[PDB]
């Protein structure tokens, strides 16, 4: 199936997922001069004080940190959203080099990595149902630049050796996502899709303006993961990003 390789990479996803060449596809380039400052855009409201991280697993495309979304424990509201969205997981997209890795670009500028905190709209009941609606999901995007280490990310980094290959999982309790947020909650928002197959057009994208800095050694640790399953030839988990897609009409609004 699908991957990020020369033979199963993003350029091929359309054959199995036609919606690949759809109308509200993601990621896109954020043209800062074209973005529309919308003064009706309310400030974001991140209520992650009561979060319950459960596990960490390598799905073969990336690593996901799962959360308990059986109650309004970690939710997202305000900004451009209507209703409450519950955190289900977070994952990253990163490159083989420090000059590539993010999915979204800024004025064509590519970052080291990109953090995606995924939330689903509760009025829909379950995540499965949420992916059936135009306003099903809300993804908070955070850019990572290489510089000073991110204390709040070390917990994550130090467990990666336990989930090296595809299918491996590990208990990952008492992780506080708050440690991954920048100081400013200023953002750009637009209507898009999931950036990996089934590529469903259910996402309200929220990309933060201010990047977070992580050290070389932290990002390096990401790059040691394997796409492959245990007992197979090693294929380093690098460049797990999708190229920016055509905006196609859509307007990118700014909260600033
Ligand atoms: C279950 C779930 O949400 N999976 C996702 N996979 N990619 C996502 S992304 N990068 O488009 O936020 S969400
Ligand atoms: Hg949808
Ligand atoms: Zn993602």
């Amino acid at each position: 199936h699908w991957g990020y390789g020369k033979h199963n990479g993003p350029e091929h996803w359309h054959k199995d997922f036609p919606i690949a060449k759809g109308e509200r596809q993601s990621p896109v380039d954020i043209d800062t001069h074209t973005a529309k400052y919308d003064p009706s855009l309310k400030p974001l409201s991140v209520s992650y004080d009561q979060a319950t991280s459960l596990r960490i697993l390598n799905n073969g495309h990336a690593f996901n940190v799962e959360f308990d979304d059986s109650q309004d424990k970690a939710v997202l509201k305000g900004g451009p959203l209507d209703g409450t969205y519950r955190l289900i997981q977070f994952h990253f997209h990163w490159g083989s080099l420090d000059g590539q890795g993010s999915e979204h670009t800024v004025d064509k500028k590519k970052y080291a990595a990109e953090l995606h905190l995924v939330h689903w709209n509760t009025k829909y009941g379950d995540f499965g149902k949420a992916v059936q609606q135009p306003d099903g999901l809300a993804v908070l995007g955070i850019f990572l630049k290489v510089g000073s280490a991110k204390p709040g990310l070390q917990k994550v980094v130090d467990v990666l050796d336990s989930i090296k290959t595809k299918g491996k999982s590990a208990d990952f309790t008492n992780f506080d996502p708050r440690g991954l947020l920048p100081e400013s909650l200023d953002y750009w928002t637009y209507p898009g899709s999931r950036t990996t197959p089934p590529l469903l057009e259910c996402v309200t994208w929220i990309v933060l303006k201010e990047p977070i800095s992580v050290s070389s050694e932290q990002v390096l640790k990401f790059r040691k993961l394997n796409f492959n399953g245990e007992g197979e030839p090693e294929e380093l988990m690098v460049d797990n990003w999708r190229p920016a897609q055509p905006l196609k009409n859509r307007q990118i609004k700014a909260s600033f």
